[PDB]
């Protein structure tokens, strides 16, 4: 039945303390400990499903970087994004002969700059997002916050393009989107409200798309190593452990948000698909 | 009641500023290998000489914490070194006030971190007041034979061997009137598993809130609030800081932070006097 494509949406760099909290602490014999600017991949997933095409995440906006870019300069220097034209999401979809108007459902894991970048392309889709994440992002917009992980100009475009929203409620059960495709309601942790995805493929079997609920394999452990970028510490831990249980009980792979080694291994959209 | 409140200097500690102020100086494209700093801060305790009986808030570090024969693990000693002359040790500070450990009726343990619960074992004639969630969490560290981290196995060992008398504050228990104008504040989860504070109403000085590690420094307090890297419950921490800010406003109280160097310098310490 379905076909699942991994699309390469370029690379981002940032302080590795964001990724792994207190990774290299200062000591009496190393009092001025230095950090490192680590590279990690930005990616999206397309599930070409009989019942309709499902897109997980949307990467960054093409108009994000540069002196005429949407991102504030402080954001550009703290979380720089590098991508060729081939990396842009509209192009990756074009090379698969898929038009934006063909996307039935977009699942926004959360509304950070590197996942919600291109929501505005999908004017014929239902956009699925946690309600707490939505509220949080809209407050950023209304309070006219121009820095941080929530891009004012992105949100501005969502409203102008008249996107059709479907909020997952705080205490809402998981949503069966299609045969073998479930939206997981992870709630608060990394951000205000996280969504994941469990995909059951005939040949490949079970896949959990965790997004920023688990950055990397180092995050996952055990033991768990939580990030510096975090809203609800307790929630974050509960979520990781919950994914570990689901993985075991359903014999599923766990696909992390930004794991460089794992990403290299993936079969990309320019080479083929999973089935 | 006409009490006297004393601030006692129990030495200094140093650690990565990222523990104290999370992501205080993040790396950027043009400064990729940004360095941190190793900041110094005070360790102190408060004595309330009250007519109904003497109350002690926190107990600093154990005299035999540091060194090759030290209770603290080497890794701990290197990340959180404590420097203190003999006169800084709690038992000496009390002596210089003609106070013996057996004179202490109540010990309020803000939490059970290495720099607050170090000297509980001295007070075998007191009721030790502690948050039940903090007490439980420390005991698990003990039972699991965890020898590294902020909860000192040898300290806990001694509390047990010395048969301390405990009184746990329950998770949803209200504030506890310990004496005229002395209330134990139940802050719950945040920096650690279970935080306690103290509100003190002095005739002359007025209101005082002892926050301990619920609020590290003035930099923590803001506004805006700047949370620590050393954090268990992030939401609870934020909730607690705003709660303290409210109480402070409504009761016209000063807020004494856990480890503010500037504020500590301005305090009248036990070698100079007290607060009435
Ligand atoms: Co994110
Ligand atoms: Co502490
Ligand atoms: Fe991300
Ligand atoms: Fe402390």
């Amino acid at each position: 039945r379905p076909k699942l494509y991994v699309m390469d949406n370029g690379r981002m760099r940032m302080d590795k303390n964001w990724m792994i909290a207190m990774h290299n602490p200062a000591t009496i014999h190393n009092p001025n400990a230095q950090t490192e600017f680590v590279e990690f991949p930005i990616y999206t997933v397309l599930i070409d499903h009989p019942e309709g095409k499902i897109l997980f995440d949307t990467s960054c906006n093409p108009n994000s970087m540069g002196p005429q870019g949407r991102w504030a300069e402080s954001t550009q220097q703290m979380f720089p994004w590098t991508a060729t034209e081939e990396c842009y999401l509209h192009n990756r979809l074009e090379q698969l002969k898929v038009r934006p108007e063909d996307i039935r459902y977009v699942v926004a894991s959360h509304l950070h700059l590197d996942h919600a970048g291109c929501l505005e392309m999908f004017t014929n889709a239902t956009i699925i997002v946690h309600e707490d994440e939505f509220n949080g992002a809209l407050q950023c917009y209304a309070r006219n916050q121009k820095e941080g992980a929530y891009i004012w100009a992105d949100i501005d475009a969502w409203i102008k393009n008249n996107l059709q929203w479907r909020t997952v409620k705080r205490h809402e059960d998981n949503i069966l989107l299609a045969e073998g495709v479930k939206v997981l309601n992870f709630g608060s942790g990394h951000a205000w409200g996280m969504l994941g995805l469990h995909v059951e493929l005939p040949e490949t079997g079970g896949i959990i798309l965790a997004s920023d609920a688990i950055y990397t394999a180092e995050s996952y452990g055990p033991p768990i190593k939580p990030p510096g970028m975090i809203y609800d510490s307790l929630g974050y831990m509960n979520t990781v452990e919950r994914i570990r249980r689901i993985a075991q009980e359903t014999k599923s792979q766990v696909w992390f948000g930004h794991d460089a080694e794992q990403f290299k291994k993936f079969r990309k959209s320019t080479e083929g698909y999973y089935e």
